């Protein structure tokens, strides 16, 4: 248990990644605050963490929701006591092409991959700066390679791995490490949501020839970047599935 | 007068690079459609223009308006005929910290740099589709290098070339040319809206010291990049001042 | 518990630093581990380490840059131990120095150790890592992701074995030889006791003197890390830094 | 003319891009030092340059040659005066898969591509600081992207930047300019040398649909680099095939 008595807020925590690292950092015996956006899909994992004797605490959450964020980490440190390592997994990905795009999907990964993780970021830092805790971007093989029909999408992660290398920058003299997660194609509900029809099912049959990367890969490659010695930061993880050119 | 017959719309052409690659293209023989929200100082680069010898359209234009871009277009369209080059040019830079930042800085720059360049290629990509035209995205130094106090001025710069570079995948096979310019600091009214005080006045030192590139350097390379010949897309140029490490 | 319990591994650079913290990291998982360099007397000394741990141990004496000693030693490697599970191309040398009026056998040296060498050991490994779907790699460096001035060929071949290591991801990952780019900032190690460039030598000791370094510990952890992955995920990049250093 | 009275050595001037680059140069009133190994292609140009109004030193030099190169530079500096402007053109892409390749082909491209390029620029070093003068790095495509059966023709291209950055660092404040160009697909003799002839073949198809850059295209980026004001770097231009995703 190399997380004993420490504090993880986790968002995006209802499914997919977040929810196998919130599972992943508990086994390592950190409390876990868990956040999204559908609170009955985070009390049965509560439910199933806390049966695991895990503490868990429970948060209601829209990332792309300021004031909410503020509230949040506020929750999370008097529950808990402090934050000592945030993962902002909270994420979409609307897939289509940038002619003629419907732009709502455009404000939502705004919203929530870039304006959110940057909300969450800033709200824990003080609390992460008293810690030497670690920040965890979920970022995507989207941030480091762009392919057609992923315009906007990309152009967030690649904001986000900015956002993050710029933060990194600032922060990791008085020993706040960032780490940037940028998995591959990984099986989670994530494309259920693109709104391009056309794009969604070519996507679909893209990667239906390989075997995709599992959320626990993910959480793994969280672990093994959090119990890393505090001198050393696993600034990026570029986990790619072995079957995918 | 390479560009004789083409129209081009210039946003962010109230100052600054804009206003001198506004200059550039009407020099070449372009009709331009000049587009910000000072129209005071829109109409006295349009009298200058026209008493030239150019065609000017002047924009009223927020980027940030999905709304009144779509309406820009369409006007420039009307007046001037066509659309063959588009110079997504608006932009803000609000330097500071991320911790405790003012994350109206952040909207703001993800409205503008971001949301809108995108909200502006999507409006004019029908017609640059049909003049195998060539859209120039204002990028940076920002959007190649990260420097401590710009992470979310960064972001969006990042994000631009990654949504830029995606879009000429998607797009270039039409005919339809992706330029990216990356300038490195150039004297500019950008700097005065820099809203944290300490870092406006930390940046100001740190540039003291070098010539800066001047607005007429980036419209020269805008110039290079858009009289290139059809089957050449020069996507990146990257200028920075030759005194600056 | 023994993750490679079985597997076949060969480490260059294995006299020293990262490349043996590596082996041992490796042989503690199971491993069988081939090791190679120069300096026999320190592989000897390894080697006995090793052994007297219950490891199973193959000494090379190889200079990376010898095309003819790299075939040797993979040869020698696949007939003692009977295959090649993971090769960690380590080996490699950092002369530091201003690119103006430089010594350019510092360059020479850079190239064929860093650049060339790895990639003949690359491809002589090659058909071995197919047939086993092994594992091959790459110690790369922040060098490879990063330039900072008096570095500039020790960038280019760092630079130079990423880009090599992408394109060789895209031609045989599919044919489940996974390619793992390991990339350490500053980390406590002989590698810079050999700098010929003095003025460089002791700028270069100053500006690594106020931080905590990574340890060769903590870098074998990484490709650990990325070898007992499942075969389906391949960790392409870890990029490790120094927490204390912007 | 704005190189009137400039020193320009060029390497691999004797086909494709460094021919255009020696005839652009000299247009622009640029004494011009053309090297390559072929000194029957070399004195043919020389010929050429010289009937048009050019002052033309003929080099015959292998630029992996180090006594060679220093030779070079110094026979160039006593036939012309001084050197403004190195261009590091002469290289080779040998393309083929890493398995079971011929690693002379690897030698051959280090040596002339990496090697070659850094003994020239060494040579020219102090000459360059002298003039204020410009290098230019004849890149590619393949030092910016990755494909299939080119990894070490892009190490070698990859690194040429990393070590053409490097340099700027060092060299760029005594006001010594690095201009890196990266040209795609361009219609040289380049792909002739291929020794994989499977890999020749596929890739002569898969550059067989598209509108080739033309080597008076890189001519004229190396040109626009060369002649933009003292002040400003233009440290790369990456110029793509419009026709090319
Ligand atoms: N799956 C993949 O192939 C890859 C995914 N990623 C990244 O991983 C992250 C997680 O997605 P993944 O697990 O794949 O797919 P999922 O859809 O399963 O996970 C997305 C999670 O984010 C939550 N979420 C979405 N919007 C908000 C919001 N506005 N506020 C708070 N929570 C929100 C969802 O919960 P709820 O709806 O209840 O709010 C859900 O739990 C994303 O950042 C994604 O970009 C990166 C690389 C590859
Ligand atoms: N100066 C520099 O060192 C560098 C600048 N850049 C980029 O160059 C671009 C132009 O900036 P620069 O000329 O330097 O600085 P300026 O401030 O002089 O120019 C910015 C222009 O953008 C306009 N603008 C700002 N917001 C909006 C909006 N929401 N809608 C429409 N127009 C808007 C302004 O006009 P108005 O207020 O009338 O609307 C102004 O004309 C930006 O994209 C910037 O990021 C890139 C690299 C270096
Ligand atoms: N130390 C650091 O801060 C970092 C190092 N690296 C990389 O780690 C790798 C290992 O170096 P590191 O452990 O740091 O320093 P060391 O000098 O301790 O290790 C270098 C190892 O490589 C061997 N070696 C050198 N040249 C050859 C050759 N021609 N043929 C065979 N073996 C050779 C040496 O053994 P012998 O002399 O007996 O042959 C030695 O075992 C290098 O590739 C380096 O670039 C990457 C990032 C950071
Ligand atoms: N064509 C393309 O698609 C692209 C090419 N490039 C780069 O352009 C540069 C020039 O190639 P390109 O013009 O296309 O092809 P060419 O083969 O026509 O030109 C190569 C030139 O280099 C010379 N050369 C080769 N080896 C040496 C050497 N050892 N010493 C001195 N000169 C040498 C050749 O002349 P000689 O045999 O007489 O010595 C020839 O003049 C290369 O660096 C290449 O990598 C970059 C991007 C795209
Ligand atoms: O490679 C993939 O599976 C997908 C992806 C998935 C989630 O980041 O991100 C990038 C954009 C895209 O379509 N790629
Ligand atoms: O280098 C600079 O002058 C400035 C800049 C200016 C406008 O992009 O962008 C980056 C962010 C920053 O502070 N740099
Ligand atoms: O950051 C550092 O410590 C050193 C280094 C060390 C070994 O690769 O590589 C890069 C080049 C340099 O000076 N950096
Ligand atoms: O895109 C291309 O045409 C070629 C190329 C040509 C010359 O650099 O470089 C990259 C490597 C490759 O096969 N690409």
């Amino acid at each position: 248990s190399a997380l004993q008595g420490k504090v993880a807020l986790i968002t995006g925590a209802s499914s997919g990644i977040g929810e196998a690292t919130a599972r992943a950092l508990a086994a390592e015996g950190a409390a876990v605050a868990i956040a999204a956006r559908r609170v009955e899909k985070l009390r049965a994992l509560g439910d199933e963490l806390t049966a695991a004797g895990a503490k868990v605490h429970v948060l209601e959450l829209d990332v792309a929701d300021r004031q909410g964020v503020d509230a949040a980490v506020a929750s999370t440190v008097e529950a808990l006591g402090g934050l000592d390592i945030l993962v902002n997994n909270a994420g979409i990905m609307l897939l289509g092409p940038v002619e003629d795009a419907d732009t709502t999907d455009w404000t939502r990964m705004i919203d929530t991959n870039l304006l959110g993780l940057m909300y969450m970021t800033r709200a824990a830092l003080p609390h992460l700066l008293r810690s030497k805790g670690t920040v965890v971007q979920m970022s995507s093989i989207a941030g480091r390679v762009n392919v057609r029909n992923a315009a906007v999408y990309q152009a967030t992660k690649f904001g986000v791995n900015a956002f993050s290398e710029t933060l990194r920058q600032e922060v990791t003299e008085r020993g706040v490490r960032v780490v940037v997660i940028e998995p591959g194609t990984t099986d989670t509900e994530l494309r259920g949501h693109i709104t391009h029809t056309a794009t969604k099912e070519m996507y679909e049959q893209r990667i239906s020839q390989i075997r995709k990367l599992q959320a626990q890969d993910i959480a793994e490659a969280v672990r093994y970047a959090v119990t890393a010695p505090h001198h050393a930061t696993v600034h990026e993880i570029f986990i790619r599935p072995t079957d995918q050119v």
